[PDB]
């Protein structure tokens, strides 16, 4: 019975700054995870330290669900959702890694095998609110150069205290990438959150005219209502969950009419939770397309739960500098030929540059 | 990585026969599993032995959920539910069983961990529909005598072609065991689908004046909007889900208003299966307490599953003559102070007796 | 009162193998039936020779619903649906032979009488996702010469653990077959379960676009609530249920929003079941067009239904290999002018080469 | 006008720790607000202190409700519930107090006036999961004897991680505590989440025949389609709502089925936020019964909400150990002739110790 010796909150500053745990085994074997690092992670990371270390230390390894389970019924009260189910999230991941290592086996193969191992990546390109058209245009040509993923998405990341600010500029960038992709294209478009249901379903009109494959977020996420009624009003595949961080919460999502998921492995559930997620989604009969952002722990986590999604439907998400997963990872998330190769070392295969690590992390401690 | 060997498919006499598959790897090593035997499970083995073994052998023992997914979408025009299901979980079963068996873990500790390794058990005692009333309470204590469970739930195991056959009779038998067993006992009532929604209802009303906890199967198992009905308009629980065998069908029954639902392992999903109905379960807040009724390799299955669920409301399933797990198995089903022992065996940790399994075994092969 | 001697559980290699059921009764007449052939139809087969069989010997053939029915509840823990369903809906259409002999009437006499003894065809031509636009043509003109169908139906046959495989391609041969039919042209389009939600609302408006009349099954059929929701909201009329084995189910899949239901006769009910799902079709208004594969029993069966149906909206499927009804059959189904003419011999009129089939004939015996 | 010179967030020792926000603006008067202290609030603190702090200071006071809309959207993925809306729910709070000293008036007649400055008391008992009945019976005698409050809340507090527990020793409780108290006395009954749904219903009836007058948070608070149904499926009012914390959820609770609803002002919206869920509760025609524990500040902020309220049909909560509020507060929460007494002091009105509290203080401040 291998027992967890100690777990570390860590502020790691890459290529911004990410938010992992270091979980050590009694035997001095080493687990990573990731917890979304909103403002940092800086909350999360505190969480773990104060609240979920101590729990977990002098306990074993392989009562990973039963000891996270147990801790979020104890945390419940602090949400759990967004900051408490990213720092357990995060131990999640870094159990199942110090579970594949324990056993010798990559995770996929803890979790009954792998339908690919070769994950076709899509280019997801932020900032495009701020952006002129030529801009919006530019840098999606830069990325479908460098990445030639499978589809793309354009996201908007506006303010959110705003609402509906500019639907026929939003719509003219739409219209232009559509001109520089071509008329097979995959194309997403996501809001951020950025409209109306009136507005939405305006948009998502402009977005069936011009071929698009779906539509991300388009009303505030607290709208579950709204989010579920303009899903089903619309062609359009409209997709949200990134924004759900629990399994009821996402019944409840697809309940109002969402027919494609979106929860992120570390913002909520980690690998366990994802797989209880999908499991959700095929039971309702929804494509799950996860969101992830993180290039190293988080990417790594991802891509072994989706190799055993049978019914993949989309590409895996590839975000905006992704770049900045070096030097801290040796072998963080690049594509090649569009696609994502899935190695087969046990744990997460995720490779750590330990000296590189020190040097820009800062341990976050009991306080 | 480990490959498997050979697939057999093996109807067993013991104690009526079940119907067991056998995985050899090729280090030589062996799982276990289980279709559930109706009519002896032999089309199930006849399933396994024509289209499944010469699918699987050669195959990665670790590859069991995208190899039994692949599998169940060539099988899908079989049903699949019933024959197909329950021959797809008896080689779920088997994998996992040598799963564990390799990587050196019992099934639980694959799966996360364990809420408890001592599970309470009930009482499932049938045949109730053809027993007069002293029969009825006579069995009952039998059966308490012998296994102190923490419930009981007494079945009909009627005649489905007939319905609404004996409805005050049936109040009358709940009422005398309501009497023997006292106010404070956990009891359940199985219909085995003997009601009309009319008649379900009159009963269930019946079952709540007597302090019942649990309604089984008011109606025919087809009939699901009738169920949920039934189960949305009474106040006891109303339970079904042991004749429901996919994840999909399983969210229907749910949707449906069942607020408690009872797959079992070894007619569907085995192990991987199971553990999603178990988070589709916790997805909808709803009851999961599967119906399992073999003392054996099923048995242990059930056991590791049920380990692992957080908001375990109802014990254990313990059916009808039990003892018949021996001689085949060595450790099958045993309550000791009304409670099942889960163990630390890498695999399921069932063992099996070769000697008298060889006897007792008959293969179905190809052209049987 | 006409007693059943024996029952035969045959499979028989044709032109592939199908799997029939030989009735005899005391008399010496004889009734056949067919099971669907799926892997053969040996499970079929084996549940008949091992359950079915000891039950139906000795009893009366007038007694064929009563047997049948309390047959179902007797295997019901076997599923019932697909396997034990097809083993019931092959001995009830064996019986109907059976009885219709024994009264001397044709089995739409016994049925009430036929609408029509002359029912268009439409060819349904399997195989489409593994070709090419070109051979997708090739193959639909090649059967239009041959067949002067009243209807084309274009089926994919692919591989169901993948979802969402070739969008744009399968977009390309639907508009490729319509050009090549032209505009007046009835055209159906079967997604063999290909699709998520939200693909299949995107091929159905191309489909709409393209003047298709029906889509068929466009999602597993195991997600009968995304099944109806399809249904619902698109204009293109959604068909399903050939992958429906019972009456409650096929009530489940019209609640659930399908408006034309396609049950098959040899996987289900044979004529007895089949006349019950045309009555709750009729209950609430939807249209039923039956599966229907096989060229020789199950088409015989088929038609003697299809003549009864008043609402008849589309035509009698003609699936791929038709041919292969010969030798065995000496009268199977083969379109004139564009129609299957249903004849007035008593019972199915199906006429069986014996010694061709003895010859190509295996008995499945309890085992 | 006057600008947020300084926002300090602080973890309180008291009598246990509490998480109080003091803001001080550029003219050094100061406001209070409180976070709901879970796990200490020492998570909000640090949000307060890292993100909320170095954003307020500079801006106006009067601005609070632009402020924190603006805040709660640059904090959203951090849930925000829990955590960030119990910090934006602080200041929110404090911000008010200080509103209403520069204006000289106390809170609720800034919210357009008060129905009544007297507000009965009820008595919120926890810990009873883990009491055997003479000591539920003994803790209620205690309490109704010091408080002599309008109504009675006896709540289980047992362990999350466990469903249905034991029914019959609950219902034994709730009949022993009505026997104590008498045929009139209102009483509420607190699950904590301790129930299936159909344990949820069989304890329902049972309180229905105890004649209860509420039963709270009867189910897991995750589970808002079961709560709903259970709300609607039974007599006895199902309340729920201390566990939601926007808006939103609120409204969707109230689809749900729940028709008495209890958000708690130091948990989220602070006055502003509550006023609005005040609003959400009288459009759709459900009960608005907010949930709070904290003597001092929270109790302040949530009797000048409260005051306002045109048709409240339940009590003010008193909860355990509210003795705790001395010595940091000189005037806190203190039931009189079953009472609570709301004064006409600009702000909240509360009074705070100084001494006792910088030598009960500890700063969270950015780098801990
Ligand atoms: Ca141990
Ligand atoms: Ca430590
Ligand atoms: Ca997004
Ligand atoms: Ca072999
Ligand atoms: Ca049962
Ligand atoms: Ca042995
Ligand atoms: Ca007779
Ligand atoms: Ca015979
Ligand atoms: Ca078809
Ligand atoms: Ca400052
Ligand atoms: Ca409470
Ligand atoms: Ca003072
Ligand atoms: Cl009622």
């Amino acid at each position: 019975s291998l027992k967890i010796a100690k777990v570390e909150a860590l502020s790691v500053a890459m290529g911004p700054t990410s938010a992992f745990v270091r979980i050590t085994a009694e035997d001095g074997t080493v687990g990573w995870g990731e917890a979304s690092p909103m403002l940092g992670g800086i909350a999360s990371l505190g969480v773990v330290a104060r609240d979920i270390a101590p729990f977990l230390e002098g306990q074993e390894v392989l009562d990973h669900a039963v000891l996270l389970d147990r801790m979020m019924h104890r945390l419940v009260k602090l949400g759990p959702e967004g900051i408490a189910t990213a720092a357990l999230a995060a131990c999640d991941i870094a159990l199942w890694d110090l579970k594949g290592k324990l056993l010798g086996q990559p995770i996929y193969k803890l979790l009954g095998g792998a339908w690919r191992t070769r994950l076709p990546c899509y280019s997801s390109i932020g900032g495009n609110a701020a952006r002129s058209v030529d801009e919006v245009v530019r840098e999606v040509a830069r990325r479908v150069e460098a990445e030639q993923p499978a589809a793309v998405k354009i996201r908007w990341d506006g303010d959110r205290t705003r609402c509906d600010v500019d639907i026929p500029g939003d719509i003219a960038k739409a219209r232009a990438v559509r001109e520089l992709l071509g008329p097979d294209a995959v194309i997403g478009f996501d809001a951020n959150n950025g409209y109306s249901v009136g507005g939405a379903i305006r948009v998502g009109r402009a977005l069936e005219d011009l071929g698009y494959s779906w539509f991300e977020e388009p009303v505030q996420h607290y709208h579950v209502g709204a989010m579920g009624e303009v899903a089903q009003r619309l062609d359009i595949t409209v997709s949200a969950g990134e924004q759900t961080y629990t399994l009821q919460a996402l019944k409840d999502l697809i309940l109002s009419g969402v027919r494609m998921v979106q929860p992120d492995i570390v913002k909520m559930g980690g690998i366990t939770g994802m797989m209880q997620c999908a499991a959700l989604a095929h039971a309702h009969g929804v494509e799950f397309v996860p969101h992830q952002t993180q290039p190293g722990v988080g990417h790594f986590a991802n891509i072994h739960v989706l190799s055993t999604l049978m019914h993949m439907t989309k590409p895996v998400e590839l975000a905006d500098r992704w770049d900045r997963g070096r030097p801290v990872f040796r072998n963080p998330a690049e594509p090649v030929d569009g696609h994502f190769a899935l190695g087969d070392a046990p744990g997460l295969g995720i490779v750590v540059d330990e000296d590189e690590l020190a040097s820009r992390a800062t341990e976050i401690t009991v306080g």
